Parts: C-alpha cells; sequence; structure tokens
C-alpha cells in the first residue's frame, strides 16, 4: 500500500513510529528579507527532526534544492543553510550530488544558474541489514551503478521540482525493494511515483488537497497496477 | 609592486586600509582533524571568520571575495565536513551577499555505496554599497575573448585537470580588471599573486610560513619573468 496523508508535515510526520522509514527523497517547498528565509529555514528544521526520528540507523534524507537567486543581485544559499543546520539535528553529512539542470564579454558578468544540490544527511547508528531477496533484487548493473554513483548528473533535463527518472535513480540508490521511502512535500508525488514503480513502499505528505488529488491521478496513470490512497 | 607579507593573516590585513582591495582569490588553509570533532571544525570555523571579516572590510563595494574550498572528507565510519556550505552561511553572518559558486569539477553493486569527491567549490561572496567604476583603457584591455568568456562564465568548469595556476588565472581575468589589487590571505607558494601580476593586476599576499612565502618569492620570479615578489613581514 502506497499512502498520502494530507496535511502539516511536522503534524503528520510527528504522528508515524520511530525508525519506520528507510529514505526520503524531497525537495523543500521554497515557493511557499533576511527575517522570512531565517523563518523558513526554521520551520524546515522541525521536518527535518521529526525525519530524523522516523529513519531507521543508515537511512538517509535525501534533498534536492536550488539556491534561490532573489536593490542589487544575489542569491539566498538555501542548500548551504539547509546543509549546516542539518548538522545541528545530529545528520551526518555525505557528499552531495550535483545535478546539472540546464546543459559586454567585460569582467563582473553574472554567471546564470544551472545547478540544483542533491544533499545527502544520513542518521547515523550503523548500516543496513537486508534480505536476500532483497540485496538481489535491489542489485544495480555494473552500467547503471557507474553511470549513478558519480557526483554530477548532466544526463536529466529541467523539467515537478524534479523529473520522475531523478527520484527513481535516488531510490534505486539508497533503498532496497520494499522499503518505505518518505517524502514530506509530495505535491504531485513524484518520488511516491519513483517508489512505486520501483516495488518501494511510498509514503508522503502533502499540504494542498488540490495537489494531492492531482497526485492520486498522477499516480495511478504511471504506476500500472497500483493506487495511491489519499488521507485526509 | 607586488607584496606577500609574512605573519598571521588576521593581524597583517587588520593593518591595512579599508576599501582598497578589488578582488580576493583564495584556498583555506588545510585543517587537521564524540562531538569534539565537530567542535574543532567550528573552532576552525571561527578563525577563518576573523580573516573573512577583515576581508570584507579591506574590500571595495562591489568588491568580491572568492574561496576556493573542497569540502572535507574522512571515512572508515564516512562522514564529510561540509566546508564550503559552512562558509557561505557564517559570509551571509559577516554582510557579504552570495552569489552562485561555479563548480570545479577536478576529477558489490548494492545500493548504498558512497560516491568518491569529484568536486571542489568556487564560493563567491559580493561585498554590496556600489562599484569601483573602471576606466575606459581598463575595460578595454580587461575584454575577454568570445570564446574565453564562454569558456569562464559558466558555472561548471571541467576543463582545468591547492588550484592550478590557471584557474586563478580565470578568477583574476573575470573578477578584477586590470591595474586592480587582488589579494590571497593564504598565499601559500603564490598561485594567485603569480596570476594576478601575469595579467597586469597589482598582487598581494599573506603567507603564515616564512618558508613557503620564500618558495613563492622564487616561482614568481620564473612564472612572472621580468617582475620579482617583494616578501615584507
Amino acid at each position: 500500500v502506497h499512502r498520502l496523508h494530507v496535511g502539516d508535515a511536522r503534524e503528520v510526520l510527528a504522528s508515524f513510529p520511530e525508525a519506520s522509514v528507510h529514505l526520503v527523497v524531497t525537495s523543500p517547498p521554497y515557493w511557499t528579507h533576511i527575517e522570512d528565509y531565517e523563518a523558513f529555514l526554521d520551520e524546515l528544521d522541525r521536518v527535518w527532526r521529526e525525519v530524523f526520528r522516523l529513519l531507521v540507523p543508515g537511512g538517509r534524507l535525501v534533498i534536492v534544492v536550488g539556491d534561490v537567486a532573489v536593490g542589487r543581485h544575489l542569491v539566498f544559499p538555501l542548500h548551504a543553510d539547509i546543509q549546516v543546520r542539518c548538522r545541528k539535528l545530529g545528520f551526518d553529512n555525505l557528499n552531495p550530488i550535483i545535478w546539472h539542470k540546464h546543459t559586454p564579454y567585460e569582467p563582473g558578468a553574472i554567471i546564470k544558474t544551472e545547478i540544483e544540490y542533491i544533499l545527502m544527511q544520513r542518521k547515523p547508528g550503523g548500516y543496513r541489514k537486508p534480505t536476500q531477496e532483497q540485496r538481489e533484487k535491489s542489485r544495480l548493473p555494473k552500467e547503471d551503478f557507474h553511470r549513478f554513483f558519480r557526483q554530477i548528473w548532466d544526463d536529466i533535463p529541467g523539467e515537478a521540482p524534479f523529473p520522475l527518472e531523478l527520484a527513481e535513480r535516488l531510490v534505486r540508490m539508497f533503498s532496497f525493494v520494499g522499503d518505505v521511502v518518505l517524502d514530506p512535500f509530495a505535491g504531485t508525488g513524484t518520488t511516491l511515483i519513483a517508489a512505486a514503480r520501483w516495488g518501494r513502499r511510498a509514503l508522503g505528505v502533502e499540504l494542498v488537497p488540490r495537489y494531492a488529488q492531482l497526485a492520486k491521478e498522477r499516480f495511478a496513470r504511471e504506476v500500472p497496477g497500483f493506487s495511491l490512497e489519499v488521507l485526509d
């Protein structure tokens, strides 16, 4: 069963049992000055805390984030702030994957944004123990393994906060068939769709019911033989 | 006149006049590694902040602080210290405006594998307030040929195998004009100084180890034929 709870991330996640989630793949809902920014980071931190609790040891929180290029030109280093703040919550920082989304002549030109960061935060506490059939059914072909486990992805074009294929790739790399993959800010549920298409159990949370309904519809359309259960 | 002052970055920069530097290209010094580790880490960060804060002061408005850093990895338990992320955030508190960084791409089959480091971050911190107006000659002698411009101004650099001279030259040519003052608080063997001087900028450095400062003066002499680095103290 794949389910998408409609409501408040923090609240809903607070209602789940500790050590029940294996992988979290998500994109912060930024669309939703210094003070507003700091405030937003504070809200995110709350959700990250529930994630840390919900994550089984060795599980990880994967956050795809692009920095926000908002009286002059400047960019809010969202990915850096999220990274730093995750440390304070107990996460072990792992190397990020750079998503190469978009692939005068005088000094000082602005370099246009081409990337987004795939942040990786791991809950310490020992490795993972999968069943033999999980290992066999989750092993990646040599080809894919080398295409997936590199620090830069320049083969998945921009345009939901991220393509289905990018989520699918993350799912296959940091979870085993049968694991529970969670997305706190599900939107039209691309992470949910990615999990289910690959034999993982999908768990999500979305604030906007209109979106959750789109998620259900999109899920049914892209996950053959399955349905997403929306819990209002 | 290109000068390299030997001593402690923080104190030396404290001796320089406000708004007298146009560009800062640098790499933070190598850091020597149940919470004491992150405690030592943040201690190192605190030290860097001291140097950044002085840099914020002596940078002209519109001036830029460019920090090339690779995040510190130490695995056995594997873990990476997000050095670049920490420097970015701490720079916000000092008043710097953050700009998008450039990614320098230097370099069974079961889920969970560790991805090896392949990149370093070229952080970009700008001082707001306005900006120097270069003379027409400066602008003219600083124009970049079209091909170079398009090669340089992109978010990922993967054509450049501390950091190579080429990397420093690109940065000098992109964020300063001929005649400008380019500072490197952790000069090392002076690769940033050589880059500046090689492109008609004024080189200004600070190196803690008198032995390296000496090596810098020497490489300078070879790399910048006709000129010499003046090692003060």
